[PDB]
């Protein structure tokens, strides 16, 4: 069993966790409430397994992804924010953390892909993908091309190909429908073709993985590329001027990147679950609170709108914000994964040529449905 009268709580080492314990120190501070901070190796595989025996931390960390298989485990408690706290945090980011209905965690922090340009060689990225082509030409005549992205996994090229209306599984009324699939309608497949397009004329290449991207940008080989927050530091060092804004729009409409959102949930076995919630809304989930996390290490876009709104003032870290809400919150039931398999292939099959457009999201479509 885990022990009342305090708290243990989880998260991955590579975050802010002696600024979480910093917010533990207020915590006991004020209520004489110990708070104690841990990171196990392989943590979001250990959780699973401590909390089936009814032990394991009261609060744990980590991406919302993974909370779809714990709250089916029933390893979550179900949290009770009332309405004036739900409407701190932007409305898009309490969809991340509903278990068929039911709110199962705490949004902390967002992430998504944005639109990554070398300001010297193109003071202005274009808004459109449309225009990519003729600026590649521009470029190429002068040894340099426009864009340069991982092409071999589709959280890269999705953005693109759910423009025109492609998405993983319909999302209405705060839940999934598991059999409305759109991935080989008429918007995915516009989306796709104009990827193709691209190759075909010679604007990208079918081969360009993240290695080869990354070194094209940070090179300065390539005027532009897509990734996160956790490229920027690579390219830092790079010394490239390089600027993140907004993804290119495709026939009129926004790039729509999958969100990932960093949680907080509950243990269901947790006798503290009071305590976990006042921790959560009234000390972390506050400005002070994620000021002390941030500094101790970078927390990037955050879901709470007062701090975020400071945070802002970096272009880069606004230009997350405006693109995760602008794109599509990574589903967490389980045929995701039949979604990542069946989408990945289709990408490389058409971009190789093995199949049309067509074909390709034909057979990922009824991959997925089945």
């Amino acid at each position: 069993k885990i022990e009342e009268g305090k708290l243990v709580i989880w998260i991955n080492g590579d975050k802010g966790y002696n600024g979480l314990a910093e917010v533990g120190k207020k915590f006991e501070k004020d209520t004489g409430i110990k708070v104690t901070v841990e990171h196990p190796d392989k943590l979001e595989e250990k959780f699973p397994q401590v909390a089936a025996t009814g032990d394991g931390p009261d609060i744990i960390f980590w991406h919302h992804d993974h909370f779809g298989g714990y709250a089916q485990s029933g390893l979550l408690a179900e949290i009770t924010p009332d309405k004036a706290f739900q409407d701190k945090l932007y409305p898009f980011t309490w969809d991340a953390v509903r278990y068929n209905g039911k709110l199962i965690a705490y949004p902390i922090a967002v992430m998504a892909l944005s639109l990554i340009y070398n300001k010297d060689l193109l003071p202005n990225p274009p808004k459109t993908w449309e225009e990519i082509p003729a600026l590649d030409k521009e470029l190429k005549a002068k040894g340099k091309s426009a864009l340069m992205f991982n092409l071999q996994e589709p959280e890269f090229t999705w953005p693109l190909i759910a423009a025109d209306g492609g998405y993983a599984f319909k999302y209405e009324n705060g839940k999934y429908d598991i059999k409305d699939v759109g991935v080989d309608n008429a918007g995915a497949k516009a989306g796709l073709t104009f990827l193709v397009d691209l190759i075909k004329n010679k604007h990208m290449n079918a081969d360009t993985d993240y290695s080869i991207a990354e070194a094209a940008f940070n090179k300065g080989e390539t005027a532009m590329t897509i990734n996160g927050p956790w490229a920027w530091s690579n390219i830092d060092t790079s010394k490239v001027n390089y600027g993140v804004t907004v993804l290119p729009t495709f026939k009129g409409q926004p790039s729509k990147p999958f969100v990932g959102v960093l949680s907080a949930g509950i243990n269901a076995a947790s006798p503290n679950k009071e305590l976990a919630k006042e921790f959560l809304e009234n000390y972390l989930l506050t400005d002070e609170g994620l000021e002390a996390v941030n500094k101790d290490k970078p927390l990037g876009a955050v879901a709470l709108k007062s701090y975020e709104e400071e945070l802002a003032k970096d272009p880069r870290i606004a230009a997350t914000m405006e693109n995760a809400q602008k794109g599509e919150i990574m589903p967490n039931i389980p045929q995701m994964s039949a979604f990542e398999y069946a989408v990945r292939t289709a990408v490389i099959n058409a971009a190789s040529g093995r199949q049309t457009v067509d074909e390709a999201l034909k057979d990922a479509q009824t991959r997925i449905t089945k």
